């Protein structure tokens, strides 16, 4: 199916699509052009100055993000943490034995020279600077991620985590709705700070500071949804990586399993880059989304619901992808992995034990028997299936619009 | 088919219709006969008396669209962009290793020498230049494209996206309707500003100024409608740009297939000319649009919409095409696509499982087995697909006068 | 409608066109990969 050709006249014709802006681009293929990832962090000028500067500015107001750019590199500028072993990612070298690196070894480079209000600020400020302020000027960028009024219920558990030995109270008032601090989510070098942070403190996780993390964990593994539901099929379905692949019975879904596992990624490595591929601009359209894994993220996530996931409740249902095509097959699949026990041995003492109506599912676990016994079911899923996918989907409550679970439960609970 | 004769006296007669004006033109044919594209930026005088004479004109008035021009050119001069690898489109080179290009590194030659008001206007404008006001000028040509009240729901969008770290508000009064703004549209000056702002940021997607490809963006492929309803009818499907092709089945819209895949075009490129043509002066008219792929544009976006597309509901209804044709045509490809399933394995460990009442319809989605079937069906729809294509279209609500969905609702739903 | 032509004969003609056109469908193959589809009740049109 690579040769196309006219049969009227015996000439050839070359099917070609305008392509979706950018391809994949992956990590590991950013590396290649470059060895360092590009820190600007503009103005070098005061730091005691610029935690007056971010403070009033907070308080009701525009605070730049070159300001506090500048005072999350001060007051981060920590060179704490004894790394363990050896810390390497993509070739780039960053730590071996007894190393004592701190969270910025990746590039800095100065930038501009525009500021605003002109050197010593309000020596209102006493120290407490570390120890709270950089935790909610990370804290936002978490705030800012969400759009509904969840964000009036995070930011209401950042106050309560800045008393670690602090305790003080809030900052502004206006309502988020994207406007405020949700600006500092399209910087580059905000949420290049983001990233080191959360980078540096899942290597640090016994360091003082690590309580930074919770606010810039959202960072870690952020548009790499498909990846994160291919992990929660293993653990709902207790099969292997090898085996749920291949449980895989629609084409493109295939296509995006192998765009996803592209073998030099470092995808399953401990302390990698790879998870911070957006954030730290390494890539521009990522190869493990929702977006880019359509077909999958449908399939990997209506399977989990019939299997009684409660996350999959609430995913998002994709457009543009063969809906009848995949929720039949996640039925055979749900359906095969909710029938039938398995029951071997597992431990011996030099005594083992062996194991070897008509229309009955076969015995385990297995896509060949399975499909044979589909084939022998006219291709169609059976009254017991149905009734299976029944019994899993009613007496699911408040499922909200346009979600996977919305469309099963309409699917199967009429 | 090349030769007819007359026979009564065995002579020959040549066929020949006066050709609607110029033929198909193409990107690539025009950069045959010239190396650049003439960008006429008449006056180069005094850039900060510009901002003024563009200002005052748009509060209520005739403000020149050499002025706008000529300010646009001054603002927009910004030489960023850090050139990631290699830029080149069809021969013409741009970008090399590390460029550092600009937005109008593309030619630029001086015009005429008559202007308005002379010299300094009003020095009432601050700075506040580049932020925002560029933004408004490249916004009023999306505005401009459309005539119908959706206009007063686009402007709208456009006073909205003005206050990133900017906030003023509005300008003219005057309703829409082309009269004020809308003889931009015709000028070959203004409508290259707008595309060399598109073709720069959706290169540099990263940048900061990258927010004024909102209301530039309608420049991406204008006039070529029938290539994105060739990627929708992909993406709904399901197929391959290859299957597709094959099913096919109108001798005019396999000449229009062929006319939209020439060879040499660039159609397939990541950051090319190509979706400009129009908007640069590359071509008069368009080989991609819906107008010069009437067949194929009525038979992709019918069978889309039996396949529930929801884009196709409003899809315009051409004129002078086999209709009877071209609709028994989308169902045959609609039905067969919406009945049966694939289900077929795709990954295996050594250990794999092979596949293999009368008027029952084809196993899968292959053009040859249901050809055949359609024969053996007295080349007359049957009454399953006729029922199918009711349910795909009863219960659409409040479509709109002369498009594919009207079409649809009345053909089937009777 | 102009003069001095024969209607009656010239009318019957663009019937049995129009009739040809409007009637029966085409459906052929147009493209493939290297697999076609060859396609070979009295008073029955052709």
């Amino acid at each position: 199916s690579v040769t196309v050709k006219r049969i009227i006249d015996n000439t050839v014709i070359v099917p070609k699509l305008p392509a979706n802006e950018d391809p994949v681009e992956y990590p590991a293929d950013y590396f290649r052009k470059s060895k360092e990832i590009p820190l600007y962090i503009n103005t070098t000028k005061s730091l005691s100055d610029l935690r007056g500067y971010v403070y009033q500015g907070l308080k009701s107001g525009n605070v730049s993000i070159i300001h506090v750019n500048s005072y999350l590199y001060g007051a981060l500028k920590d060179i704490r943490g004894k790394l363990d072993k050896d810390w390497s990612s993509f070739g780039i070298n960053i730590g071996k034995a007894g190393d004592t690196i701190g969270i910025f070894d990746l590039v800095s480079l100065k930038a501009l020279d525009g500021v605003l209000p002109d050197g010593v600020s309000d020596a209102s400020r006493t120290s407490a600077d570390d120890k709270w302020l950089p935790l909610y000027l990370l804290g936002l960028y978490r705030v800012g991620r969400t759009q509904m009024p969840e964000y009036r219920k995070k930011l209401m558990d950042g106050l309560t985590n800045q008393c670690k030995m602090i305790n003080e109270q809030f900052e502004p008032l206006v309502p988020e709705g994207r406007d405020i601090f949700d600006v500092w989510g399209n910087d580059s070098n905000y949420t290049k700070i983001v990233a080191a942070v959360d980078m540096f403190f899942h290597m640090f996780k016994k360091h003082e500071c690590a309580s930074f993390r919770y606010g810039t964990i959202v960072s870690r593994f952020k548009d790499c949804a498909a990846l994160a539901t291919f992990g929660h099929l293993c653990k709902i379905t207790g099969m292997s990586t090898e085996d749920v692949t291949t449980w895989i019975l629609n084409r493109e879904v295939a296509d995006e399993m192998v765009q996803m596992m592209l073998p030099g990624q470092e995808i399953d490595k401990a302390d990698s880059y790879m998870p911070y591929l957006i954030d730290f601009g390494l890539s521009s359209k990522s190869p493990y989304s929702s977006v880019k894994n359509p077909a999958f993220h449908f399939w990997g996530q209506l399977t989990a619901l019939l299997l009684r996931s409660t996350r999959a409740r609430n995913a998002r249902q994709p457009d543009d992808i063969e809906y009848t095509s995949l929720t039949t097959a996640g039925l055979l699949y749900a359906y095969a992995v909710g029938s039938s026990a398995d029951l071997a041995q597992q431990f011996c003492v030099g005594d083992n034990k062996y194991t070897p109506t008509t229309n009955a599912p076969p015995q385990g676990r297995d896509v060949v028997e399975w499909l044979g016994w589909f084939e022998d079911q006219n291709r169609k899923p059976t009254p017991d299936m149905m009734q299976y996918a029944k019994r899993a989907v009613m007496s699911l409550q408040g499922l909200r619009e346009k979600t996977i679970g919305k469309y099963a439960k309409s699917e199967f609970d009429k």
